[PDB]
């Protein structure tokens, strides 16, 4: 037991509240999953039959599941691996959904850049723009690009052969792993 194992989530690490997700660790059988800063009791309730296979399913995720997780195998007694890279499990749907629009239009010419605006009716110190992959690439708004209840993002160059699907979220930095309901899906339509 030496090499740090791999920790991941299926279908992904950004899950809508109430939906299922399975955290998985792979390195032989003595897997140990844990949440940083605050213990996560659900882990202790996973049947050993699944733990031995590095499977930690969450049938219906709740706000309480959100957090930064790591995994390792072995033990102090028998020796243990380094902890895996961190997995930030995010649960969405905690706040009113923001509005995401393309400036000046969702319809853009190939090779161009477009400005996306995520607007909220309630103040939030955090804004995230996620490009729905095909895992989705989620990025925090830049310091220079966010107001008290709004954030701007610049995407591009765009091309017709690639898909441009986005959704944004607002959140409170004191609970960085709990996001708002997602904004309606924004689909950029690249002419050409």
């Amino acid at each position: 037991h030496l090499p740090k194992p791999t920790l991941w989530a299926e279908p992904g690490s950004v899950i809508t509240q109430g939906s299922p997700v399975t955290l998985r660790c792979q390195g032989t059988q003595e897997y140990r999953l844990y949440r940083e800063k605050k213990t996560a009791p659900w882990i202790t309730r996973i049947p050993q039959e699944l733990v031995k296979k590095g499977q930690f399913p969450i049938p219906s995720i709740t706000w309480e599941h959100a957090g930064r997780y790591r995994c390792y195998y072995g033990s102090d007694t028998a020796g243990r691996s380094e902890s895996s890279d961190p997995l930030e499990l995010v649960v969405t749907g905690a706040y009113i959904k923001p509005t995401l629009s393309a400036q000046p239009s969702p319809v853009v010419n190939s090779g161009g850049n477009v400005t996306l605006q995520c607007d909220s009716q309630v103040a939030f110190d955090g804004f995230i723009l996620c490009k729905e992959g095909e895992h989705p690439q989620c990025l925090n708004s830049q310091p220079h690009a966010r107001g008290s209840s709004r954030a701007i993002f610049s995407v591009g160059p765009v091309s017709p052969s690639r898909r441009w699907w986005y959704r944004c979220y607002a959140y409170d930095s004191n609970s960085p792993y709990e996001w708002s309901l997602p904004s309606d899906l924004l689909e950029l339509l690249v002419l050409g």
